[PDB]
């Protein structure tokens, strides 16, 4: 009995295994845009992903991870509320079934169609493995997906989910740039936060930017087709594979625009 997204092993059910799941810090959580207050604290974010090295996409089950090499000093996110030099592991996404629903983070209650998560873990902590460890050891840029013109830079990745249609298949994915993935603007709200699937580890500092970036029906349809179960198994589409918001608790969403 794993967890899932489903009725029986879904979010509600978390807590049991992993009773961190009502802890103080965790995520997503509904981002209030008037609540939320501009930093000037804040320094100028900085996403430098010129030599990211993707290596592998795998199919784990609850979502696909496009891997990278993360063994070298290559495609890093600092600056912003970051303290230090956070390098990028993988990157996965959360969807809906329907276009109207799928992010975990929402904004003024609205859900987006898909939302984007570009996990970084703090070098300071050596790998990801002590990272997670530590109160500071993640920081998870997230970003939002609607549906519209399609974005030309998501395409090899759609591409290739037909080889890891089920859970366990992983397919060789090299030379893939997630420079194609980010929006115009860098804008953003942060947060302290913890990671949205079990084990729910409260080590994570949120930044979720503003603009959103398009993706068109016929991408996401695509996402749609994935499967959660593995190969020879009864078919269970891989959607809705988003944990809903989370009490804020003790904590402010802090703004990088006035
Ligand atoms: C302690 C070993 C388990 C670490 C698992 C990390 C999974 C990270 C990806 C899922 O998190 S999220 N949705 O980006 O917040
Ligand atoms: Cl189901
Ligand atoms: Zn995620």
């Amino acid at each position: 009995h794993h967890w899932g997204y489903g009725k029986h092993n879904g979010p509600e059910h978390w807590h049991k295994d992993f009773p961190i799941a009502k802890g103080e810090r965790q995520s997503p959580v509904d981002i209030d845009t008037h609540t939320a207050k501009y930093d000037p604290s804040l320094k100028p974010l900085s996403v430098s992903y010129d030599q990211a090295t993707s290596l592998r996409i795998l199919n784990n089950g609850h979502a696909f991870n496009v891997e990278f090499d993360d063994s070298q000093d290559k495609a890093v996110l600092k600056g912003g509320p970051l303290d230090g030099t956070y390098r990028l592991i993988q990157f996965h996404f959360h969807w809906g079934s329907l276009d109207g629903q799928g992010s975990e983070h929402t904004v003024d209650k609205k859900k987006y169609a898909a939302e984007l998560h570009l996990v970084h873990w703090n070098t300071k902590y050596g790998d990801f493995g002590k990272a997670v460890q530590q109160p500071d050891g993640l920081a998870v840029l997230g970003i939002f997906l609607k549906v519209g013109s399609a974005k030309p830079g998501l395409q090899k990745v759609v591409d290739v989910l037909d080889s890891i249609k089920t859970k366990g298949k992983s397919a060789d994915f090299t030379n893939f740039d997630p420079r194609g993935l980010l929006p115009e603007s860098l804008d953003y709200w942060t947060y302290p936060g913890s990671l949205t699937t079990p084990p729910l580890l409260e080590c994570v500092t949120w930044i979720v930017l503003k603009e959103p970036i398009s993706v068109s029906s016929e991408q996401v349809l695509k996402f749609r087709k994935l499967n959660f179960n593995g190969e020879g198994e009864p078919e269970e589409l891989m959607v809705d594979n988003w944990r809903p918001a989370q009490p804020l608790k003790n904590r402010q969403i802090k703004a990088s625009f006035k």
